[PDB]
Parts: C-alpha cells; sequence; structure tokens
C-alpha cells in the first residue's frame, strides 16, 4: 500500500459554512494524519481558492473534510466529477439524498430496510381510501405531519383519520402520517471501508454500546444495506433506534462525519486498537 499510488492528494477544508471552523480543525487532522503515512498531500480551501485550482495543480484526488453547505449537498461533489478529480464519501446522488432525510425513509421503506413505519398522502388524494389503508397497516394512534414549527397532530381513532388528512393537506401538500413507537435506545454505526468498528450507543458516547455480539453483527450488515440502497459509498455514519422488543429503525446517515479527536469514527477506531492514521487512510482507499 505504498503511499504515493495516491499521488497528488487535496484535503477539501474550511468553506463557507456555519461550520468552518470544525472543518479546519478536522482538515489539519486529516492532513497530519496523511503526512504520517508519507501521502503527498496538501490544503485546499474552496473558500479561499477557485475550486478550477486542483485541476490545474495537478491533484488527483482530494478528501473531504467540508461540513455543511456545499459540502455535503452534491454541489462541490458534482463540481469535482466535472473536473475529474477523485473524491471520498459518496457522489451526487447519494451526498444529496443522504442530506434528504424524508427521501432516505421513502427508499428505505421501498426497499425493506426497517425505519419507522408511515405512509404519505397528498393533496387531492381519496382521504377515505388512505385512511382505510393506513390504520389496516399502522394501527392507532397516528401522528400527522408535513413532509417538507407546526405541532404534530396526533389521531386517536380510526373515523377521525380522514378529516385529519383533509385538514393537515389544505395546508401542506404532502403528509406524513406516522406509527405510534416507544423509544428504547439510540445508536450509530460508523462505516469505513472493509474496517470492523464496534457500535456506539447515545446518551444525551458510549463503548461498548450494551447489545450482544450477534444483534451488533446483525445491525451493522443492515447498516451496510442502507448505505447501499441509497447510493452512498461506505464511508459515514448511520443513525438508528431500538423499539421496546429490541427492534432496529433506521433514522438517517451522515456521509460526512466528523474528524476531530473527539468526533465519533475516530473513537470507535480508538475502541478497537485503530489508529487516527489508519482511519483516515484507509477512507482515502476507497478512491483508488
Amino acid at each position: 500500500i505504498d503511499p504515493k499510488r495516491f499521488g497528488k492528494v487535496a484535503v477539501l477544508l474550511g468553506g463557507d459554512s456555519a461550520e468552518r471552523e470544525v472543518s479546519l480543525n478536522s482538515g489539519r487532522l486529516v492532513l497530519q494524519g496523511l503526512r504520517d503515512a508519507g501521502i503527498d498531500a496538501h490544503p485546499f480551501d474552496p473558500a479561499q481558492r477557485p475550486l478550477a485550482a486542483l485541476k490545474d495543480e495537478g491533484f488527483v484526488r482530494a478528501f473531504n473534510a467540508l461540513h455543511g453547505g456545499y459540502g455535503e449537498n452534491g454541489q462541490i461533489q458534482g463540481a469535482l466529477d466535472f473536473y475529474g478529480i477523485r473524491y471520498t464519501g459518496s457522489g451526487v446522488l447519494g451526498s444529496a439524498l443522504g442530506l434528504d432525510k424524508f427521501r432516505t425513509k421513502l427508499v428505505w421503506q421501498q426497499t425493506g430496510i426497517p425505519t419507522p413505519p408511515f405512509e404519505t398522502v397528498m393533496r387531492g388524494d381519496d382521504y377515505a381510501a388512505r385512511a382505510q389503508d393506513i390504520v389496516a397497516k399502522l394501527g392507532v394512534p397516528l401522528f400527522v405531519k408535513p413532509a417538507s414549527s407546526v405541532a404534530v397532530e396526533k389521531v386517536k381513532s380510526a373515523d377521525a383519520l380522514p378529516a385529519a388528512l383533509e385538514e393537515a393537506a389544505k395546508h401542506d401538500k404532502i403528509v406524513i402520517v406516522e406509527k405510534s413507537i416507544e423509544g428504547g435506545g439510540e445508536y450509530t454505526a460508523c462505516i469505513a471501508a472493509d474496517l470492523d468498528l464496534p457500535l456506539i450507543r447515545i446518551v444525551p458516547y458510549l463503548i461498548p454500546c450494551g447489545l450482544d455480539a450477534a444483534k451488533e453483527a446483525e445491525f451493522k450488515r443492515i447498516a451496510r444495506r442502507a448505505f447501499d440502497v441509497l447510493g452512498c459509498t461506505d464511508w459515514g455514519r448511520a443513525d438508528f433506534m431500538l423499539d421496546a422488543a429490541g427492534n432496529p429503525y433506521f433514522l438517517e446517515v451522515n456521509t460526512a462525519p466528523g474528524m476531530t479527536d473527539h468526533s465519533l469514527p475516530p473513537k470507535a477506531a480508538r475502541a478497537v486498537g485503530i489508529g487516527y492514521s489508519e482511519l483516515v487512510v484507509k477512507v482515502l482507499s476507497l478512491t483508488l
């Protein structure tokens, strides 16, 4: 794994967004991580420098250490594709779709990645027909919310649901109707190439996460399936929760995880004896 098979590497850090400082700190650590492994890596701040200078200066690849704005929403990914520059994290579709919480859940639910159950209704639909089918699938009580401030309406009886769909659709073109579920723990699965990273339990944090080895293995596999259906590369976090019976429900992905000393992927890696430098190289290797 000869460093320099990587060629000239740009670390994208800084940017225009509100998280500029976290990006700057995170990027500097990534840069040092790459240099410790003998990789020819250089900082590149797209807020300070024209993006076309990447191609003009002979950069072949980029480690994306940006957060927020154009860094994670498909914009910089599309631009970098345009200039022939390879980059860590996911492409245009996976990055854009990953930020779109609503459409991520639609893709998941249609493909059998478990996610909190729900149905959608639009202005003009046959509310009586949709109500009957929704009650059959989801039971009651149900929560009605716009899909794009507003309070969640709780609907307690099958018979009252048509009217709630009618009333919600007057204000919002698209409405989600969600099943009632009990919170039974929140968790995150870090994915970094082929590395075996342990789950983390979030306590509003914890390794070991407190799940048994069979469940840990099963949830990590589902996490990778959840990335696959979105068109995401294997770099990121998948957040999920359990109900009281221990069933998993996936909530969202993050395709641009933190890389500060206290961020989750370095913490997970440390927990199983994997150092910061090894982590960053493994992430960059996905661009080879």
